[PDB]
């Protein structure tokens, strides 16, 4: 007995009842008719949707174990093969994530903290923006390089030089597989697999890129193997290799060259375009909101000064900027529908039974936009994370990284990259818009699984 829901048409479920261009709007509308929990069918597939804090929490958190399964999909399986962390489940998942989480702690991979890799990058970033000579530009590409390089310096050792050819194709490929796989069409194709045949070129293009990336990562892992100094790991690959060596006698062990290549790939996928997007969105919101960028730069000046690059320890003494980064994430609403889950076994939810394997969808956006927890949930306002005395006010409704057992495996890095990149930038540049601010649109183009900020141009004017 699944939760209530629209009546499905025998073969295509409720597909033609939901706008694939903005399926979140469709879901919100269904909740107005069926309530917090409801079932909809994408083709033959039943998807139970959780909408609102009470429901999302009850599911993701209170029943975390049952809801910690990754929502399967033909396209994910063909590419990842159940390998790595993003698309794995059960034991293999539990083990890889557990290892990943620890080797991604600030000092979980050697003498060089992750924070220091981010700072080196935040630095190279401003020196690039510096090169645009205050002229108007589309930050998209340049902003996307930073997050990509962070991941590079987290898994491969040192960062790449922005001009490095290897770095640029390794990036244009992820950016390519991203622009393709984030199309509403993939959602359709995932439920009606036959449709993939209607896209031979695109199909080949993806697998082609997945080939080149994987084989490249594999080249790197051999490099890391030849130079492996077990006493002091340089990066994610050294740590994983070290771990392999230990489980060596075990042929059950998930830690093998297979999961390694996948997990590194997963890291690029899971941490590049997301961060990049929130970054662009963030700069855009700061551009549109001059009064906010000002207090941030005032806080930066008052705590960090003009003779020292910001660091994570400062965030503790910068409640406003903290509220700003949280509001940026709360407004960006990067993944409105959250990433699909799947219950691990027959699961009881209130007066409903959800059969093992059923696909779950916890509407993060419904949390992030709770009109009671965040009055005027649709306006960008740091006050949403600020108390009467200007102190940061954490919220339970802050779920942009999801929640429960499967919450973003890189929340820390994500938040770190956002705080260091944004501050390091505002400390060195002022944001000027090409046109009149009123003409500046900040409404997201919520097509596909990841929302994107509208396109825009910006001038980075170095400060004096
Ligand atoms: C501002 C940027 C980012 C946001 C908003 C974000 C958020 C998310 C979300 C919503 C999920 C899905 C959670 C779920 O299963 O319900 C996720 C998963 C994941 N994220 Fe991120 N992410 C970002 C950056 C990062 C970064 C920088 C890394 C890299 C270390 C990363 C690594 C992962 C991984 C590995 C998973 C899969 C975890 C699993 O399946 O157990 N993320 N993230
Ligand atoms: C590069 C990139 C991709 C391709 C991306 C997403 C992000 C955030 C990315 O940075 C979000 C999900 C989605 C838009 C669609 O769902 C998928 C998520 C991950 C994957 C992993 C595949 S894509 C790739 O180049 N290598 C992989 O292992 C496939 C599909 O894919
Ligand atoms: C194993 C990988 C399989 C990948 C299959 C991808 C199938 C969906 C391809 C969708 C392509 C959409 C192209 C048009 C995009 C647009 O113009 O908006």
């Amino acid at each position: 007995k699944l939760p209530p829901g629209p009546t499905p048409l025998p073969i295509i479920g409720n597909m033609l009842q939901i706008d694939v261009k903005d399926i979140c709007k469709s879901f919100t509308n269904f909740s107005k008719v069926y309530g917090p929990v409801f079932t909809v069918y994408f083709g033959m597939n039943p998807i139970v949707v959780f909408h609102g804090y009470e429901a999302v929490k009850e599911a993701l958190i209170d029943n975390g174990e049952e809801f910690s399964g990754r929502g399967n999909s033909p396209i994910s399986q063909r590419i990842t093969k159940g390998l790595g962390i993003i698309s794995s489940n059960g034991k293999r998942w539990k083990e890889i994530r557990r290892f990943s989480l620890t080797t991604l702690r600030n000092f979980g991979m050697g003498k060089r903290s992750i924070e220091d890799r981010v700072q080196e990058e935040a630095h190279c970033l401003v020196e690039e923006l510096r090169k645009t000579k205050a002229s108007p530009c589309d930050p998209t590409f340049i902003l996307g390089c930073a997050p990509c390089n962070v991941i590079c310096s987290v898994v491969f050792q040192k960062r790449f030089d922005y001009k490095d050819q290897n770095f640029l194709t390794l990036m244009k490929r992820f950016n390519e597989n991203f622009r393709i796989l984030n199309s509403p069409w993939i959602q359709v194709c995932n439920n009606f697999p036959l449709l993939i045949d209607c896209f031979p070129g695109t199909h080949n293009k993806v697998l082609k890129n997945v080939a080149l990336t994987r084989s490249y990562i594999r080249e790197k892992v051999k490099e890391h193997q030849a130079s492996l100094d077990v006493n002091n790991p340089r990066d994610f690959i050294d740590c994983f290799l070290i771990k392999m060596e230990q489980e060596k006698d075990n042929q059950k062990s998930e830690f093998n060259i297979e999961n390694l290549v996948g997990t590194v790939a997963d890291l690029f996928v899971a941490g590049t375009e997301t961060t990049s997007t929130t970054l662009r969105y963030g700069l855009l919101l700061l551009l549109k909101h001059p009064e906010v960028t000002a207090k941030v730069q005032e806080e930066i000046d008052h705590v960090i000064g003009r003779h020292r690059s910001p660091c994570m320890q400062d965030r503790s003494h910068m409640p406003y900027t903290d509220a700003v980064v949280h509001e940026i994430q709360r407004y960006s609403d990067l993944v409105p529908t959250g990433v699909p889950h799947a219950v691990t076994t027959d699961t009881k939810f209130r007066n409903y039974l959800i059969p093992k394997g059923t696909t779950i969808m916890a509407l993060l956006t419904s949390v992030l936009h709770d009109d009671k927890e965040f009055p005027n949930p649709n306006i960008f306002d740091p006050g949403h994370f600020l108390d009467k005395n200007g102190n940061f006010k954490k919220s339970d409704y802050f779920m942009p990284f999801s929640a429960g057992k499967r919450i973003c495996a890189g929340e820390g890095l994500a938040r770190m990259e956002l705080f260091l990149f944004l501050t390091t930038i505002l400390q060195n540049f002022n944001l000027k818009s090409v046109d009149d601010l009123k003409n500046l649109n900040t409404t997201a183009v919520t097509k596909g699984i990841v929302s994107l900020p509208p396109s825009y141009q910006i001038c980075f004017i170095p400060v004096h």
